[PDB]
């Protein structure tokens, strides 16, 4: 019912001009805002489809020649929004999945499915470097719950080849818990 | 009426042992001490010609074959050297100005000319990975002065081929705000 | 007395993964649990040399071709173990002392024998960059104990021809200080 917008830049004062642009130009929420090696610059943001694809259109529009990439995801779990800028709760803790992909895109796609093709909770989206690189999500909930969400999102990237490794992780140790549910 | 010297090392313990030794050989300020990938060390000193001169002397005199490279920059305006290690505080919230260059060097030498060819606040200057790489600076004022400074900026940067882009940024939306004032 | 264990993986999922499973098998402590560009995963342990031996065996095991490398080193004294974690606490200022190494194994051996060899305090052991990147030891105390265990330490890593620069800094100057001991 929502949407991700992204957008990339090779100037990241073009980067920062657009950001401004675009939440300007319609009801979007910014979740991401960064600089990315060697010297690019990423915008993602979230809201609803109209909105996200205007603002997307509106950067599009005046990125010029400093344009690197864009992309709308559409009809995205609201969920996932705030797993991308942040975390959301956890309310189980019986298990953690953690499936990694190639690219931000396939993450959110699987992460998208993940989510409704189960009842657990997204955690976190998490990108170690920039769109094109290694991602991955974090699922909590009952070991039941995380297996089927973790089988869901690895067919989803798998399908793609951009899956790079899934994991069930029952009872977490305490020594990792923080690092996986927080980062 | 200040001066900035820079020191850049292929070593980090020589780095951290010539911070020591310049800092002890004149009186200047250390502005940014850091290590940049892949592994060499960055020193940036500021304070007056005769102090900076003598300690980037010692600096590059004791360095040997670990020396990188070395700068001095001569005359700039005083309010450039804490927006170089920090933040100068906004007094003027009316536009944001952001120039982006190649090099530290011609973005000190842009926001130096832009100090004084303007009644614009230097709020910031930028490196987003090492001295060659990506920089820039941010000001903050009327959006008149704001437009002077940045096309100022520009055209010293410009006259080089280093400049990357150049944004005039009134009324800078809320979400993008800190980002551009504080990083 | 204490044993390091280094497990590094190409997938961030079977990092948490193994850094679970090694946790559980048997009495260790989590010393780094890191990504590593581009996308890989570092775990580093520390406990009894039969307890970081099965750890690491344990993680060998599971890694599968998602295996980078693996590493145990006996007999390390203990306070490198805190040493890598974090920071040791100060109990002499007089001198600073700093090996840079080429590989965090090195870095480590030389660390040891540094202070098994001397008096000094090792306040910490830094990556720069994962295990096969710059790293350095700093050590602290009296300049006569540091003196010793530089040189120690530095012809522990040269004898390899991994020393990339060894400093003895007495009355270490204020600026410089707390980025030594501390980082
Ligand atoms: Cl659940
Ligand atoms: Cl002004
Ligand atoms: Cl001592
Ligand atoms: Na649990
Ligand atoms: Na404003
Ligand atoms: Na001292």
């Amino acid at each position: 019912s929502q949407a991700i917008g992204i957008l990339e830049l090779t100037s990241i004062a073009k980067g920062m001009e657009l950001g401004d642009a675009m939440l300007k130009s319609a009801n979007v929420d910014l979740l991401v805002s960064k600089t990315i090696s060697p010297g690019k610059f990423l915008l993602m943001l979230g809201g609803d489809i109209g909105a996200i694809q205007q603002a997307i259109e509106t950067g599009t529009s005046q990125a010029g020649e400093m344009l690197v990439d864009s992309l709308v995801l559409a009809n995205i779990h609201p969920s996932v929004l705030p797993a991308i800028s942040g975390l959301n709760s956890v309310d189980k803790r019986q298990a953690v999945g953690i499936v990694e992909t190639w690219s931000v895109a396939a993450c959110i796609s699987a992460a998208d499915r993940a989510v409704k093709g189960s009842n657990v909770t997204l955690v976190r989206v998490h990108m170690a470097f920039g769109i094109g690189g290694k991602c991955y999500m974090v699922v909590a909930g009952d070991v039941s719950d995380v297996n089927n969400a973790v089988t869901v999102a690895s067919e989803s990237a798998g399908e793609k080849g951009l899956l790079v490794y899934r994991s069930v992780i029952p009872r977490p140790h305490e020594a990792m818990w923080r690092q996986m549910v927080e980062g």
